[PDB]
């Protein structure tokens, strides 16, 4: 009854999906160029993470982008931000986006190929975070645009960076370069652009060779605290964010 | 019903309060010199943080000191530490001090103008922590004086520095200089003394210009974990600290 | 009713116990050489930590190893890993090992004298962590052997290193050298091999001179968050580890 890979691999216009030897490579893109963040990309990721989670033939996941950026452009006009009922669609799919990600029960490796200023919390939620020398991280579309960082940004960044670095990062428009993200512990390795994906594949293949349950349960036992805090705080954030945003108009 | 700024701005002998365009500058001091930590200062800050939290015209808060230190002197004689009933007055206000601070629903920026050895947890609870080059941080009046660090120090330092740095900091008398505090992630920027307040103002102004509810809710959504652990552990620490102190 | 020191000090074949002025030195070893990790050493540590926790004459604890390594050799054949009932014995004692450790209500100092690749979470759960220049840390016997790091490794390493460093450390076979552990905040001081134990004793003696209840309650107020997450997550990890291991 689960959707096998042959049925969802071609379902998402902003998500290329390729699998070899059980290693699933997820590449986010807009027509083969670097991803432009939209309502569609947001909702596709939520549905796609569900499909990935429920497909037991995925042994390990690599999340990456294409071209010079991971995602450093947004189309705010693709979203409807004016009313509560419009925001409820965002809240419902925004919960699904992060919760479906956390429901994936294999290790997730991020390969951040350049700047990410929209949804940077997604790659940094990964178990292993690899960054190109050119990678940067910024919470672009929230407080710099007068929007509350209430969509999980508020959970992930204090969780990964620490309390003070996390709050400062979210309130001051801070952009972390690759080596700063490494120093702060958000990134595990900084690699040249050409080395990045080969390294992601190397690590993924080694993990995929580990015993079935050891691999799946390693992921499961390691996501406990993030799941606890996300359940405690995510919906609270989203509802406050929606209220503040509706006040704008 | 809330006390307006015109009434509370002049209420507290150790806290100067000045507000311009909704940016509230809170300057702790003893007679215009660097703050000397006392029972009065402790209790005033608790009452003052309540007034600040309840006054919606505060858009953003800057907490700072004056002179060469933020707070690096204490008068232990100003406190009554000998009996349970005396300790309950400290426990009650000590709870209010940190809970009232967390009840403020606008962003709080700390500008640490020099050494802080008493109540350093207060500035480091801020959303943005700026330090002068001369700033230092030490949990002065707890374990070095044979007193349990049970007043919220035990919550804040492991939370912000991490488990092993936090516990070591509290048990060994460690003093963090500004660049070590920066490296440990307790401080966000280290500035020259003359740039410190200008930078705090620049950040505050920028925040104050954000939309009303975005600015308020940013603070709310970001203090969840600290509020959870403070509720779980603060009163426990204070009661144990009182017991050990009375045993002296 | 509690076992005094004169009755448990000689009980354990892999744990030497010496006490001077209330400072208890716990030295893990295999016939006077560096500890080889076994089922015996694991269960002994669980019982030993209980004895130490219940003995009020322990004022401070130093945990250390001997020789070139703290513990960098394991005997997998000493363990029975094939069936659920065998795994229940490991789960039950594995819970006791870490829970008994956390139940100790005096400050715990680790003095990591060299490489630790088995049970490295034990020393890093200490309040003060001192490492020789030659110390290294690695989660040896879990994921590199195709075994889930579900025995507390999953709690401790994300807790002390942070979410991303902790997960990466457990999933990639990473070995931290002493200065990397220091930078990551898992270690507080790095010392020469000759300086290590003298520094542990220096710190322990200083702590031991603090007032009785202040010393005891300092430990108690500082272990809250670790105790909370261990209770939330330890048994979940052990049961999943057991299931995966039996599937082999
Ligand atoms: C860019 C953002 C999301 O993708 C959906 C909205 C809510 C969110 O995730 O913060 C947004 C602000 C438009
Ligand atoms: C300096 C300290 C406080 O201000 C009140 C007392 C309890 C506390 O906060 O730790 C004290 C020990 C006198
Ligand atoms: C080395 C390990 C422990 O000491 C007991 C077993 C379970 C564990 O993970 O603690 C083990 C895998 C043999
Ligand atoms: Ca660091």
């Amino acid at each position: 009854l689960a959707t096998p890979f042959q049925e969802y691999s071609q379902k998402y216009e902003n998500i290329r999906l390729e699998r070899d030897g059980g290693v699933l490579l997820v590449t986010v893109h807009t027509e083969g160029k670097s991803l432009v963040w939209t309502s569609t990309a947001h909702d596709e990721l939520a549905y796609c993470f569900h499909d990935i989670a429920c497909d037991r033939e995925n042994k390990v996941v690599i999340l990456t982008g294409t071209g010079p950026s991971f995602c450093n452009e947004i189309d705010f006009t693709s979203f409807n931000l004016g009313t509560p009922h419009d925001w409820d669609e965002i809240i419902f799919e925004g919960q699904r986006l992060l919760n479906n990600l956390l429901s994936i029960e294999v290790p997730v490796i991020a390969a951040v190929n350049g700047p990410v200023t929209n949804a940077p919390e997604i790659p940094v939620m990964s178990d292993i975070v690899l960054a190109a020398e050119s990678a940067t991280f910024q919470d672009g579309p929230h407080f710099p645009s007068g929007i509350v960082p209430g969509d999980g940004a508020h959970v992930v960044w204090p969780h990964v960076l620490g309390s003070n670095r996390g709050r400062y990062f979210l309130l001051t428009g801070q952009e972390l370069d690759a080596r700063t993200a490494l120093d702060y512990g958000a990134v595990n390795e900084v690699l040249s652009e050409q080395e990045l994906l080969p390294r992601a594949w190397e690590l993924a293949r080694g993990i995929a060779e580990k015993p079935l349950l050891a691999r799946r349960y390693a992921r499961k036992v390691l996501t406990r605290q993030l799941r606890r805090v996300m359940e405690a705080d995510l919906s609270l954030g989203l509802a406050h964010e929606a209220l503040a945003a509706i006040d704008l108009g």
